[PDB]
């Protein structure tokens, strides 16, 4: 009698088993792991806190790290994140898990308090999973208690990463992290790869429109600005890109995209005499992917083209001024996760009026939220990282150590690169790839060894 | 009564002239170099020794050193990569250049020597500009005591980057170097889309062969690899990729490649036995890419599709075992830098043998020696930080230090981050692309200054 | 208000919103149903329609009605309902009978329900078909209908085949118009929507990756060729089949290897004649044919375990279904998506490895496991369906004395001046703007400034 | 002692020698009909008057013709367009060529009435093969007494037919014509996939200048134009179509490109107020495509950006208001076929001035006139197809008919089917591809026989 959950709908587990199973043959890499470090359990005692989008590949992830050994209770990091499938799945199986698609922000609270606590007192959680950084924050801000007993943070991305090194910077990080995000085959596979499959495949889901032919304007070019740039140039959008970091810009210009700005001369001074009015009227879709809060902003929005297509592929949707929109004009609800926003007031709204935008996921992560997020064979490289860092934290037991063993130790580090090599040799043999082995004569030219490392720390890629 | 130099065919200069004011407008980071420094002359007193490809590019890179105060004394750094109306211009000019278009091995190193030695004795050379490491190599070796007076040096190319670390390594290197390969508008703006734009351009000219529909295999898939495999995949051939590094073949099976190998399991045990023969005899072009010794071997070559086109694209001829092809099997030239290699013996050939390779440029560089390399705009980038990089170390005087200050300073470094951003900052202004401004308060939101640097170091782009 | 089935009238209002979201996608059907709601040019016509029951067949539905029409609708697949789209069609007023997942008895008897009206046959006077079924019931189980109908307006390149055999045997009855083969329909709607629409019903079912992996398309026509850029685009490394040399020669102009599933190209109906080298290596494989049969048992057999398996063509039975039901066990995934365990008929491991998955039972991919072509491609389709319904209506072939009739007793294509007025509207819908000819201009090259500016022969 | 010919340079000869030879492994199809055809001898006592670009290509065509038993005399069809070593080894095997690389317009007439004229009077040719209309225009006005002993006339290219259906029209063409043009093995092929592959080849040899993130303007979308914007499209230009047609818009806006006309409202009314100035002062490359009269006109060229790239692959330079340029700008003379034109007047210019266009080829078809051309593999096909054609032309003896049968038989028809599939078997065979057979049960179900022909002669393909 299992009841240490909060789900949807459990009935759909069986459909999720289903599912993990075929998801389990898309991902050799974590799959790897999984059979490899089984007869070891790394993981036991471990007493991982997991906040990340609750999908079928998350539960590949989940029940690898429980097969190592570890418990786990968890959240998703998104209102509507959740494939309710999956997170049935994993309370199926008996996981404490909280999630469902369509939670409200009082919810999504209660569902990460649930993890943190058991029967109304703090678990006893000795590591972090965390996607975004909430879950640290509201550690580190509600239950610091709990940080004296838990030996690093796992992040999965950018925005995540961000915030732990402003902790660190202000000396406020209480524990140390492994920036998982930034392994070559995270950054570079997940953030740009991913957003190339899903950015297109979740604005087809939520509004069927033809992409070829149309304009679209991406701000941003960072990792997902590129993969999203190209989910549209491939279908034929005419694709205009927006930056504030010239190396970015001048890349976007060499990969065949017209830079611009929203504004005159690219200078933002507040008011609409600013907004580059011709170009946003010929806009058909503006797609955010930058981290930062208000680059879609509301003199921008009051110029788009009416019709336009308005979302968001950046963790947080304050990229958007949404709140604006709520304020001054009409939503109409489509479908779940689809609105039409009626320029034309607030008090109701023609149901034939033409001035509208169309915004998904309520400018929440539109991928996840319109679609179902990366492909599992893509969160492949970024969930067999999440491994090797939580066995790689948990080994090192930083809560146990003494005080000035921990201060050599407080910081926030990447996995070395033999490891991000080992993880991408995993994925190159799931598509049949065949790596050639280089040759004694050969390795000594270059100076590596036959079994790696490669490349420098210091190189790009 | 100007004598000091050595080129094809003086008479060309009038056309060379034409080509660099051509040039000049394609270059707005060096022309803006030129217009801001001109007056503070900044190299006054600068004795530059130059070696890199004296191509129509390479002229304004001369003339920008020249009106920043500098002199020098030029050199090609490949045998087939001058363009003969640069070298006339140049030479036109009244400066010091030993360059032409088809030299051989022993006149190349007459010409570096003729840079190095004025009137039969050493110039009082003070910095060094070098693509590739040959410049370095031979003051270190032949003329050490003229190091005794040099401030730095300036690398261009990967392999030559390699060559003054392992000099590093060593205790061998004798000033320091600035590693301008590892800029962001170098590395990944000339070493990638220069060969994107380059490779097919020498291969038609070369062959006039139609690409489409044809088998490629590029051996390599660093930033010369990537932008070879998609000069060939954008012209529609059929593209598989080798590589020994598992993170660059995962980037080249999310970039819609197929990964192979020439070996058996990439296996290189050195027999015949171990050549996929079934895969090589379907490939009807192969490139190198590597900067590594032999990766395209003898059993290889003899394995090949008939007529298939042999080529590299790396800095040195020894990527491809062409010596075993001058030993076995008999040259057929069908005109400058394209020769049929005839694979049914030494002596001789019939004129409508079918059984030949195509090998272009002679296993040289063959973006450079059957056509222009990389276009003008590309090539501002790289030569803005060139020039950078040559105030940087002359202003830095470290000949003038005593031994002690010396080996506290003798180191490879990169260029600051913020001036990388500012090349590319005029390069995107080049493309009319129009960069965004932050606000102060997204700048404090995502933690940068308004004017940048925007991303931390590790950042990979 | 009664003369209708559907799965779920409730749903009618959502439909109704991507009726209205549709509405702006399509100008060149929008500006057909204002340029002649006023001369109500299809009063009195009484249409049999029969194609897929999409948000995209709503508009044209309300367009031929908004003209005058009385139509009674079912869809030409099983699978191809959107049940919001035949929620809203009824809640208007309008007999449809269409719901997702059908079985076959019922698709039979939902188009009868359109035939019949109170258990006799309807007053039907035009027919819009979509593949030929609703066709082949009326000449073979109703042919006394057929004298009262003025001509059937086909869609789609299968339809149009069954058609022209008609024609040729002297079985047709009445006059049709090809819309498949205006410019845009055919590089328009076989292409661009196959282009947009496979790989969007790839992902709906499977979610996978196709980045990085290898896909082997059947067939390049019109569809085969936007199927192929649907992979290619998303990064698949696809080969290409053909029987054709001519569009094999497209396929290897356009980039892609072509491969024959057989040795040497030889289907001889054995094992050994399967290049199972070949198929060991695909994940994905990908049928555009019209023909039968080009998935066969032993290529079924030969494919790389886990290979997708799907048909984008009219009909199922190109790939061999029938091989799979009678050997191997089908474990539905959820609605549309099976795994077939090649280890045997009688149940499976849960934990198999060597299955294949199926999308849609072999049907139609992109419409079974996704919503088919977005609005506006289908506005070029359906615009030229209201003009071919407009003009065999006047036309008046049943009204006509026999001598009048025998000389219009063909299959045929609208005439280019239209072709090139739809396309005008669907630049204008983009934001296009086409320039004018000058006198001089348009005489240089012997057009007039109007148009029409190609040759019939023209190809594009 | 054979001296009836012309060319720049006879000792080119074994250079283009190679070059044939080398073509002629590229071109299977064609030398499939002369294996098939050359023991029958189909074109004994054919009398060929040739006039087509004296490209390597075209000496594989006339090597096949001469093969097959033919006499023919030759010259090319464009001043810009031979290449000099083919000429040169067609002269040395005995062939009448008249024909070099920078005719003046008096010399290219004077080649093609060396052609109709042997030792002072006319041939007794009895065959024509045309690429433009050029010879066959000379013929019906100057010398309409040799047309009474010519069975026919095969024309390449779509200019070339519309003027044959023109003079149909009229009642004034005096032999029958195949459009060898509209052959899917030709108009598919040759004028869409060969522009793709050689214009950007042509603007890379005449300029060297970056394509990506540029900004391209295609006038035309039909074949040309369609292979023409792909060309730059995949070189990473941003690429702007023009047209007239709707349905070839329509094509350009699904293939992912803006529509646009130069002028405001598309009206072309002759003045300066209708140039959508904004839009040409944007543009670095025109391209005209169209064999339409002044559709990259005065106005146009006063408003495009400065330092714009002009040319036009369509088949004659009146698509360029050329002479508009030479009465009023002064030109500067690059290298061959490379012009600078100062904006600033006629009287001279200023070498450094930066108001000026770049026009390549003097507005002559830029691919042939800056590069070579169609590669060879793709020329087989145009050329099986002209082989195919005279045989089909020569066969039927139309010149032996009485005037009441000449005037049923007077027709300009393309090829059966049948020829244009097995073209494209051999075609298809060149790349390695397998094409597959049907089986008996597949070839009734879709009503072909199992040797084709595959499509109703409605297909378009
Ligand atoms: N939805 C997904 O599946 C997914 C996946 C990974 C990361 N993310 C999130 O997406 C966001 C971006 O991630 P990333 O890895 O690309 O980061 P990144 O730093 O590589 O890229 C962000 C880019 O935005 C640019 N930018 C910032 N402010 C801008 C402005 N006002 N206008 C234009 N450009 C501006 C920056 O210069 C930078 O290049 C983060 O929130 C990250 O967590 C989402
Ligand atoms: N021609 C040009 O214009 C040009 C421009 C820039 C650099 N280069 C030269 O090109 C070479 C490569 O430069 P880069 O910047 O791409 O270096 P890189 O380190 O980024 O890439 C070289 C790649 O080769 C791979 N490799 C090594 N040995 C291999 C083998 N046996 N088989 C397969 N792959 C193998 C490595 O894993 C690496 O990824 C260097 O010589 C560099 O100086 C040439
Ligand atoms: N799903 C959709 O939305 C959609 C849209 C339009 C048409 N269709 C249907 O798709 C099918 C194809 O339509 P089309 O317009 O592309 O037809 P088409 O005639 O243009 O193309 C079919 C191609 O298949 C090739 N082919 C035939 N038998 C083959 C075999 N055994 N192996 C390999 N190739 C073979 C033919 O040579 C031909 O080129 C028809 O059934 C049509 O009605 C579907
Ligand atoms: N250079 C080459 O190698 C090569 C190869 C084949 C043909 N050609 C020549 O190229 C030209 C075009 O041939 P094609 O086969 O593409 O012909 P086409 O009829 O298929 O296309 C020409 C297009 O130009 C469009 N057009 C006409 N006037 C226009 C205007 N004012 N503005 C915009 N668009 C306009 C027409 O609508 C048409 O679609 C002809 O002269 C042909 O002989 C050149
Ligand atoms: N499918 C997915 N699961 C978990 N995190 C993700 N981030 C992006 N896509 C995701
Ligand atoms: N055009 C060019 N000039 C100088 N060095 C180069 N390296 C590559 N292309 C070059
Ligand atoms: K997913
Ligand atoms: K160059
Ligand atoms: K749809
Ligand atoms: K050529």
């Amino acid at each position: 009698g299992f009841t240490d959950y909060k789900v949807a709908d459990i009935t759909l587990a069986a459909w999720g088993r289903r599912e993990l199973i075929i998801a389990e043959s898309e991902m050799p890499a974590l799959m790897g792991l999984r059979r490899k470090y089984a007869g070891q359990q790394p993981l036991k005692g471990a007493k991982i806190l997991g906040c990340i989008h609750m999908t079928i590949q998350t539960g590949v992830l989940i029940e690898t790290l429980v097969a190592l050994g570890a418990e786990v209770r968890w959240s998703s990091c998104n209102i509507f994140s959740t494939q309710d499938q999956a997170a049935a799945a994993i309370a199926a199986a008996g996981i404490p898990v909280f999630a469902w698609k369509g939670e409200t922000e009082e919810e999504y609270e209660w569902c990460i308090e649930q993890t943190i606590l058991k029967d109304g007192q703090p678990w006893d959680a000795n590591m972090v999973l965390d996607d975004g950084g909430d879950l640290t924050e509201i550690l580190h801000k509600k239950y610091p208690q709990m940080l004296e007993r838990i030996h690093g943070i796992t992040e999965e991305t950018t925005t995540g990463v961000h915030r732990l090194l402003d902790m660190l910077k202000n000396g406020t990080l209480k524990v140390p992290a492994i920036n998982v995000n930034d392994s070559v085959t995270k950054s570079k596979n997940d953030n740009k790869y991913g957003c190339r499959h899903s950015l297109n495949d979740a604005i087809k889901r939520g509004t069927d429109h033809l992409l070829s032919g149309k304009q679209a304007l991406v701000i941003g070019y960072g990792d997902v600005g590129k993969g999203s740039s190209q989910s549209l140039r491939q279908e034929g959008m005419i694709v205009k890109v927006a930056e504030v970091d010239p190396i970015c810009a001048m890349q976007a210009c060499m990969d065949g995209f017209e830079v611009v700005s929203p504004y005159k001369n690219g200078i933002n001074d507040g008011t609409e005499a600013s907004i580059d009015a011709a170009l946003l009227g010929k806009i058909d879709l503006i797609v955010t992917t930058t981290g930062n809060v208000n680059v879609c902003d509301a003199n921008m929005l009051k110029a788009l083209k009416k019709r336009a297509v308005v979302c968001n592929i950046g963790h947080f949707d304050n990229e958007i001024d949404t709140a604006f929109m709520r304020k001054n004009w009409a939503w109409e609800e489509v479908k779940p996760q689809v609105h039409k926003i009626h320029r034309t007031g607030k008090d109701g709204f023609d149901a034939h009026n033409d001035d509208y935008l169309i915004l998904l996921a309520e400018g929440r992560l539109v991928n996840l939220g319109n679609a179902t997020g990366h492909p599992s064979r893509i969160m492949d490289g970024s969930f067999a990282n999440q491994v090797l860092a939580q066995i790689h934290l948990f080994e090192q037991k930083y809560a146990d150590l003494p005080a000035a063993e921990k201060a050599k130790r407080l910081s926030v580090e990447v996995l070395p690169k033999k490891l991000d090599e080992e993880v991408a040799l995993e994925m190159v043999k799931g598509f049949g790839g065949v790596v050639t082995q280089l040759t004694p004569k050969q390795a000594e030219y270059i100076g590596v060894s036959v079994e790696g490392p490669f490349k420098p720390d210091t190189y790009r890629y």
